[PDB]
């Protein structure tokens, strides 16, 4: 019943978990390797002290329970705290959308810092994937038109937070990315303004990734 | 004419070229996109005004001559200014070493920052590749012992500078990485203390990569 999240000092694959905790107002210890200096030694000492299944982070520890694999952690958390949808179909859709997010998020990460194929990403990959998500929001649109935007049903799911996080990452590095996608831009403003998320984000230190 | 080097605000693909210019004492303009605001917009405006063969940087402009492709630029510069060996065979060896540096450099860049496969990089690939270079260094032993270390022949080549740049970069992240490779470490210290290089490095700005 004591909750601790371990990861490096970065958003990366731990950020959606932090967002979920913030949304749900669950208190926990956000352990970031390297805050005490020397990320290498901490992570090394961490693998000695804790029984990780694949020697990787994020690791979420609940009391004595070691949980690994960010995706599995996200899905487990979401079922326990009721943001995994209201039906079996919607649970699937939230899941499907989260997997879609992983596809572009991966590409975004591979291009933003190194500028690797930045032009191809910004001209082909990004608008195509943003178009996919725009169309999903649209298919779910008259599930609350009153400035509430959800990808799945009439309630918030981890998919909303996952898409938020993704486009939160993208519009900062690439301002006005959302301008051609009105539903997606609105969705990003909506969830970003939810008080718990609004407070987490303003309190959130800047980071390289 | 005026030499202008065009790249993003980073070491990456341009640094070796800058090291060659520093080493040779060649004056040029080091134009860096995105020093002040969003590199992608500046790069976009650059391609509109400049005819590049592949719409990518680095670009080296000498007069109205436009040169693209970092590796080809290095070789051209190195042949022009006599740091490419002194026999057809040593010219090949410098080239071979450079290509080897690119294999390991790519791995270091792909795993540093994100930590994707860090322990694989650290316990397998880096030591392996460090051993390759150490071994190549030993093979050039007769090409003196007199506190001078070269990979090829008995004069500095761009391969020396490439290997330097490779471990200068790695040593930032993993500072003890050359403790088991004393000849490689001495090599690295020797290059870094050449007056033109020492000077360029002290004055060099810090970067994420
Ligand atoms: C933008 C984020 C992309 C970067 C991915 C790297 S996350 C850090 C890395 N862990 C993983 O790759 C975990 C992947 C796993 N599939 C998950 O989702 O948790 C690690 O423990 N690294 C330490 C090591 O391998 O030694
Ligand atoms: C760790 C450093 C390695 C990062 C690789 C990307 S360097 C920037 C990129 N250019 C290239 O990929 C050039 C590759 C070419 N083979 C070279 O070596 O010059 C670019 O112009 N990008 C802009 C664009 O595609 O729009």
């Amino acid at each position: 019943d004591n909750i601790v999240l371990y990861y490096f000092d970065a958003r990366g694959k731990a950020e959606l978990i932090r967002l979920i905790f913030a949304y749900l107002g669950i208190e926990y210890t956000d352990k970031r390797f390297g805050v005490n200096g020397d990320a290498f030694v901490e992570f090394k000492n961490f693998k000695k002290e804790k029984d990780t299944p694949f020697e990787q982070v994020p690791i979420l520890q609940i009391g004595d329970l070691i949980l690994a694999q960010s995706q599995a952690i996200v899905r487990y958390l979401s079922k326990k705290y009721n943001i995994c949808g209201e039906s079996e179909l919607n649970e699937f859709y939230a899941d499907m959308i989260f997997c879609g997010v992983q596809d572009i998020h991966y590409k975004f990460n591979n291009t933003n810092l190194f500028k690797q194929n930045e032009t191809t990403f910004l001209n082909e990959d990004l608008p195509k994937w943003s178009g996919y998500f725009e169309k999903l929001l649209k298919k779910n649109h008259t599930n609350n038109n009153n400035d509430k935007y959800y990808f799945v049903g009439n309630n918030l799911t981890y998919a909303d937070l996952a898409v938020f996080n993704l486009y939160d990452d993208i519009e900062t590095k690439y301002p006005s990315s959302l301008k051609n996608f009105p539903l997606l831009k609105a969705h990003n403003e909506f969830i970003s303004n939810l008080p718990n998320i609004k407070n987490y984000i303003t309190n959130r230190k800047e980071s390289v990734y």
